[PDB]
């Protein structure tokens, strides 16, 4: 995340990190057996890190449940990054406490111009290499579908949002991938692309959420 603030110690009860020995990408806590992430996340030998603030220190409120399985959306297209999303099973069910808490799914769409909360481990500068150890958050709004598609001609899909700021300054960046994005309670999107990071034109680009809910209701009650 770039230009962002630490979080402070789970004050995002539901955000988690996949570890293949070592964070690789987040993810939500949507129950205690689930979580969505995104599909370009996907890798073999995944465990789920919850309840975490500094990914380097066991400070004592983490759980580490390493998955049973994994589902890739069935349309994900790696090349445009259409419908990136994926589900994770745990192996076993999370503990929810005031530290390791679950995330709703959306009932609808939200509007342009929400205001968002997006947090990860990913790069902090726009220009360099500099990842944190602790969480880092940022407030962001949703931007009209119109400066999204300007942004990126010919290459969003209605499943696919843009969250940002066109100056530039804040934006999430990589290690940030698959993460949340949480708009007045629910989980509206996935970190999943963008050009650079926090470049002046070029906001970040999610999975939007509220497309998927059947999918994920149906595939985690089937699974
Ligand atoms: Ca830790
Ligand atoms: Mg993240």
């Amino acid at each position: 995340i770039v230009g962002g603030y630490t979080c402070g110690a789970n004050t995002v009860p539901y955000q988690v990190s996949l570890n293949s020995g070592y964070h690789f990408c987040g993810g939500s806590l949507i129950n205690s057996q689930w979580v969505v992430s995104a599909a370009h996340c996907y890798k073999s030998g995944i465990q789920v890190r919850l309840g975490e603030d500094n990914i380097n220190v066991v400070e004592g409120n983490e759980q580490f449940i390493s998955a049973s399985k994994s589902i890739v959306h069935p349309s994900y297209n790696s090349n445009t990054l259409n419908n990136d999303i994926m589900l994770i099973k745990l192996k076993s069910a999370a503990s929810l406490n005031s530290r390791v808490a679950s995330i709703s799914l959306p009932t609808s769409c939200a509007s342009a111009g929400t205001q968002c909360l997006i947090s990860g481990w990913g790069n902090t500068k726009s220009s360099g290499t500099s990842y944190p150890d602790v969480l880092k958050c940022l407030k962001a709004p949703i931007l009209s579908d119109s400066s999204c598609k300007s942004a990126y001609p010919g290459q969003i899909t209605s499943n696919m949002f843009c969250a940002g700021y066109l100056e530039g300054g804040k934006d999430s960046c990589q290690g940030d991938s698959g993460g949340p994005v949480v708009c007045s309670g629910k989980l509206q999107g996935i970190v999943s692309w963008g050009s650079g990071c926090a470049q002046k034109n070029k906001p970040g680009v999610y999975t939007k959420v509220c497309n998927y809910v059947s999918w994920i209701k149906q595939t985690i009650a089937s699974n």
